[PDB]
């Protein structure tokens, strides 16, 4: 029975100018333990992981003459259907911002105990996705690099071979 | 009996260059219950709402260019006739900032008890206007996303189908 | 015996380009109780005011690319000559930066007891004036929009014909 | 005995393009009764004066597209041969910042007692200097205007006639 | 046995356009006593140093239409092959920004006991490196200039002579 912290980069796109419009999802990746490096070389020892506390960080790398903007979320339904502005904005610890402003999201997760391997089964294995969508119209090259900052409680050891 | 919280998109417009001087309003929005889109699908269920705290942000959207301005407030008279400057700027919780600069209202509410269907009379169903008009002139195209943070005690249930 | 509170805008000028120089002087008018709008409504009524809490912000509007500068403050003589640099920059509450950049003055009052009329001296109806001075040179055209905040204790009720 | 407090600036300079490289000395004045306006007709009554508090700002007046440097301190050596860099950046309360970045000086002051008149020896008439020297290579006309806030205990009573 | 402060420059480095694509390498010290312009005169006095505070700056400097970035972190591996991001970016205390935006790292350092002088084993004489590498692709020149905040207790009097 352990606890991990740590930061790590979930992913990161580059956007030309007049690609970008609005509704454009910049990007969409669920929160696998496979993502996180530290925690990749972590949820292979262990099988259950519990969070404590998941916070975001957004930090996109503009001059500041573009002037389009974007959106961001944390929806705690790891399906494979969500290409919306709506369901985005709504969410609990939403934030909207320029491209060369920087924000920080902390959204309600989940704090169940899941497991840490793949599974037939999506909702036992990651507790939500971050979906970043485009709502203007950008002038310039762009530069996302989104964050995350995690805290864990992994417990019953094992040892997997992905 | 209950309490609902969340934060929802009121009203957005882009406004080119030149379009957009001094008192153009920008946009004129009652707070309806129908245009909160999880307060929407939750003023169909019950029949009076009374609002605890109701704050806004403007959150616009230009790049560092074009440098005109606007101003922001709220007014408790759900009236169909205010189209000024002096109205806005002298309420309770008014604020004035830059189209690259955001900020944030704090107004005062009415603290009644309202019904949530349309009615004859406006004053028993909207606790409040949203108005905001440009100050300056404009250079380049701006986009403007007014938000809201709302808080409210929806009691004695009912089903209306609107 | 009542206590008033807001927040008003005293004035409001626009300055060209070459316009505008070191020492021109922006804007200049004191502090009685014909400017403030909703006081302008309230001293019609009593006769004494005393100011409890006065302050003021600036919040200037031009694009980030003029670059030159201005200078507030609060001087308690309400004379009619003061039009130097000096005097401005060493009262209590003065503020010095940039065109796109909003500061916030909190002036040194004087707490003494006030007529609401017009009368033959000044230093019984306006305890202060506003002086606002450019320091650089302009590069584009900037947009000032002086504003206050007071806080008064009008007393011994009258009807006054201005 | 007495204690005095105010604002004042110290000194002004105004930078072309191209002059102004790296190692400039953009100021270089003393911490001496005169150059404060208010204190400068208050150091003429008294003998003695003890600093309690004394700050610093810098307010540098430039657009956003200059983006070269400076560094600014504080030297308790009132001496007459200082033109570096790394004494200046070695000392307590240092800053460095870009010419549209406006920074606050909190230094180390000598808490001794000295003499107001001037003298043969200047160890004993003024608790400093400031130095402010450029960094990177100007693009664009910079303005800086630098600031004092300072704070003191004037005591037996004369009058001089500099 | 004593106890110094201070603040101290690492180390600068100027970037041309084009040249500082994503990965370069913009500067890369150890924390050795030799570099610290005030610890340099002082540890050539003790023998043994133990840090207690450590805290950087980055203070970048570039116009706001650059529009690249960079990330700094800390590693308390004082090894001599480490150019990579990843290592970098999945540290305690580690920063990501714009060029034009100025950061604070607060690293985990070692606490252990250290020696001052060079020797055969670099593991116990600097406790830790500072590595820079841009991220996107510069538009113009930028001019970084890192800092240092070190806080130490040297001990057991020596005078070596290096």
């Amino acid at each position: 029975d352990v606890h991990l912290t740590g930061m790590s980069r979930i992913a990161q796109a580059v956007i030309p100018a007049g690609t970008g419009t609005d509704g454009y999802i910049v990007v969409d990746e669920t929160i696998v333990p496979e993502l996180l490096p530290r925690l990749g070389f972590a949820a292979r020892i262990f099988q259950r992981y519990a969070v404590e506390t998941l916070e975001f960080e957004i930090q996109p790398m503009c001059p500041a003459n573009t002037g389009g903007g974007y959106v961001a979320g944390f929806l705690p339904d790891p399906t494979d259907s969500d290409h919306t502005f709506d369901a985005i904005q709504a969410t609990r610890g939403a934030v909207v911002a320029k491209w060369w402003e920087s924000r920080t999201i902390r959204p309600q997760y989940a704090r169940a105990l899941l497991w840490t391997s793949v599974g037939k089964e999506q909702r036992l294995t990651s507790p939500g996705r971050l979906i970043l969508l485009c709502v203007g119209n950008n002038t310039d090259v762009v530069n996302v690099s989104v964050l995350c900052r995690w805290s864990v409680r992994l417990s019953v050891p094992s040892l997997e071979t992905p």
